[PDB]
């Protein structure tokens, strides 16, 4: 039983979590993700969330007074806040583990080079906050990281998505027989501890070629 | 100028998309796309004749195939460097457990295909992850290390927390040396293995 909060000030971008998600889960009250529009908690009539970094510098910082207010209003003391950020912890799939177990997930996204760091350091002396990145390139903003992250969590939670070391090796099917390329022959033997051991091959084969980091 | 085509099950998830063009194609036009394993397992695989059809149309041998895969090599920046002066690529993105091997394999006889990752986690299809590598190449497109540290902007003073006293002194050299040493701070903490060390646990 999960809610999720995202913070965004380009709310529509978050569309496709609200499409993923199954009728049957919602209805049982296993998920709710809803999506806020940053500007909401803006002070002026210009609804600025930006201004010029401190010690100089390109680019702009989100403004800490408009987060601050955004996320007093939207988290408790239970709440896990997730920042991402190319800065970050690297998610992974065991942080995709922990986190499916929460409660409450509100994920600030940031836009131009971030927020002031103040609101997370704020935010981390009355909750648990994580500030973490999804993997080593650089993005416009939070939201395509938030889009990640929401996937890679509720699809280990049962039931809401609709779902159910090494490398994964290559998978067939039919036709046996396509543009001149068979599938292996081994896979139609019947022979399943043969098959067994030459998936493990092509997995090592595989992880030493693409990813020899994990041995 | 890029032009960029994704190929999905799910067009509605694509939906967050002068020099550039983005495409979206329903896979289903080119039409059941999956089947069980050969060699047994659970879950489903992407069958190859649909996929065939559909690449057929919408690729040349000029096209970088781009195919999102928890099995694939690391995309990282580099990788988005590298893409940034494509002209045009085509994203394959799969559902199930993944798309027939023999797509990629056919498709390399003409065209070049990379099979990549965006990260250490599972998802469950390409989506995603073709939004993340669309961001990170359009933001490289002409005409468009080390972790960073701490940002600040006004005011100088929020809920009894400063900004460091440093950043508002106008000392650019001690500025730079301060940001330098936040940095380092960081890379040491978060990813270890940046600088050459041990990653945690
Ligand atoms: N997670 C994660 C990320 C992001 C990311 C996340 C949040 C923000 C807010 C703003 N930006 C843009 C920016 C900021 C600083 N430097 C350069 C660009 C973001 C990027 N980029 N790459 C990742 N793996
Ligand atoms: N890039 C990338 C990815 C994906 C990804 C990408 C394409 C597909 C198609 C199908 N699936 C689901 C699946 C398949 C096999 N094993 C487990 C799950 C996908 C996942 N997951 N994690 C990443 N970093």
């Amino acid at each position: 039983s999960m809610k999720i909060d995202v913070v965004t000030i380009f709310p529509e971008y978050l569309q496709p979590v609200r499409q993923s998600l199954p009728g049957k889960a919602i209805d049982a009250g296993l998920v709710d993700v809803a999506v806020h529009d940053l500007r909401r908690w803006t002070h002026d009539v210009h609804k600025s969330v930006d201004d010029s970094p401190y010690g100089g510098g390109p680019g702009m910082v989100m403004k800490p007074t408009v987060w601050g207010d955004a996320l007093d209003e939207i988290c408790t003391s239970e709440t896990l806040l997730v920042v991402p950020t190319p800065a970050g912890y690297p998610f992974t799939q065991e942080t995709a583990w922990q986190w499916s177990t929460e409660d409450h997930l509100v994920i600030a996204c940031g836009r131009y080079e971030g927020i002031d760091q103040r609101v997370a350091d704020d935010a981390a002396t009355r909750m648990r906050v994580r500030e973490v990145s999804i993997g080593d390139y650089v993005l416009n903003g939070g939201e395509a990281a938030a889009l990640v992250i929401i996937e890679a969590v509720l699809r280990l939670v049962p039931g809401v998505l609709g779902n159910a070391s090494l490398l994964e090796g290559p998978s067939y099917t039919r036709p046996p027989s396509w543009r001149g390329m068979d599938v292996p022959p081994v896979l139609l033997s019947g022979d399943h501890a043969k098959i067994a051991a030459w998936r493990a091959e092509q997995s090592r084969q595989r992880t030493i070629e693409r990813r020899p980091d994990l041995l």
